[PDB]
């Protein structure tokens, strides 16, 4: 289970946005670290209302399950704070935040090799999950965290991590799932119980599309009703302007879940380009 963190050791600072049934804040945690040194550590605070019991259970069970699998490409969770009326996930603060807004702010100065390298790391994180038969269920560019930027000089690549899974689409309202087309796969719109490892292959493809599109949101011009009709007419996303990954995207966004390629096969495809 998660280590418990006292409210008196947490300082809440600025709001870093809102999620569906979660609030996000930058904060500070006071802690005794290695060798007994006192630290004040920047933390990311994800906050759920204790009154949303089924949402909180799904969120924190998902965070717990992924945190049992330590890995360089999976976000680090320090623990949970439960002292008041809120369940709080106390998470590592990533310097550059979520990839979707980073892409929008830097689209002009991000070339194909930066995108290829990010795709390979994300696929490596998903292969590790696939080998452990653990479903993430909410892969998107907003759930990629950028630890470190590319070093233009010393040829250092960027480095990313995958954020915690969050509330399962098996317990969310159907209208939120519909709004999350085309990240949510067509078989889960049909029935959220079809959530399966194949789900993360579809969403991975949607996430590559985000990565290659400077952080545009695919199908954002379509309201929920037309988003459904998109899946009904078996359409595929348009090739991004930088289209080098378009074939891979469409191969991943296969309407037959059993046909979506393994992440081992995705990695080999990525290495060939
Ligand atoms: N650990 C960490 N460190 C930092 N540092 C940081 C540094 C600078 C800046 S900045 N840009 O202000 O300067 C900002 C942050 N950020 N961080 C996070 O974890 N952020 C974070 C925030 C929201 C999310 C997130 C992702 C997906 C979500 O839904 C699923 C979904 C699926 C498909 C389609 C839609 C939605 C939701 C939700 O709806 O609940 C929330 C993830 C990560």
């Amino acid at each position: 289970v998660f280590h418990k963190i006292r409210n008196e050791d947490l300082i809440f600072n600025e709001s870093l946005g809102q999620g569906t049934f979660t609030k996000i804040f930058k904060g500070v945690r006071r802690e005794v670290g290695d060798y007994g040194q006192l630290h004040e550590t920047e933390v990311l605070l994800k906050v759920l209302d204790k009154a949303h019991r089924n949402y909180s259970e799904s969120f924190f069970e998902a965070a717990s399950m992924m945190s049992k699998l330590s890995h360089k490409h999976l976000v680090l969770n320090y623990g949970v704070c439960v002292c008041g009326d809120e369940n709080i996930l106390v998470q590592e603060f990533v310097k550059f935040g979520s990839l979707d807004t980073y892409l929008k702010k830097n689209k002009n100065c991000i070339n194909i090799l930066w995108k290829l390298e990010v795709a390979k790391q994300l696929a490596a994180a998903m292969h590790f999950l696939e080998e452990n038969t653990l479903i993430h269920g909410n892969v998107c560019a907003k759930n990629i965290l950028l630890i470190r930027e590319e070093d233009r000089k010393t040829g250092n690549p960027p480095f990313i991590k995958l954020s915690d899974p969050g509330i399962s689409i098996t317990v969310l309202p159907k209208d939120i799932l519909q709004e999350r087309i085309p990240w949510v796969p067509p078989e889960c719109i049909e029935n959220p119980k079809n959530l399966n490892l194949a789900t993360d292959k579809w969403s991975f493809g949607t996430t590559l599309w985000e990565i290659c599109s400077g952080g545009d949101k695919p199908l954002s011009a379509l309201d929920s009703q037309r988003k459904l009709q998109f899946y009904e007419d078996r359409h595929q996303l348009p090739a991004p302007k930088a289209a080098e990954l378009a074939n891979l995207i469409n191969n991943c966004m296969d309407y037959e879940p059993d046909h979506r390629p393994s992440f081992r096969a995705i990695i080999r495809d990525l290495n060939s380009l």
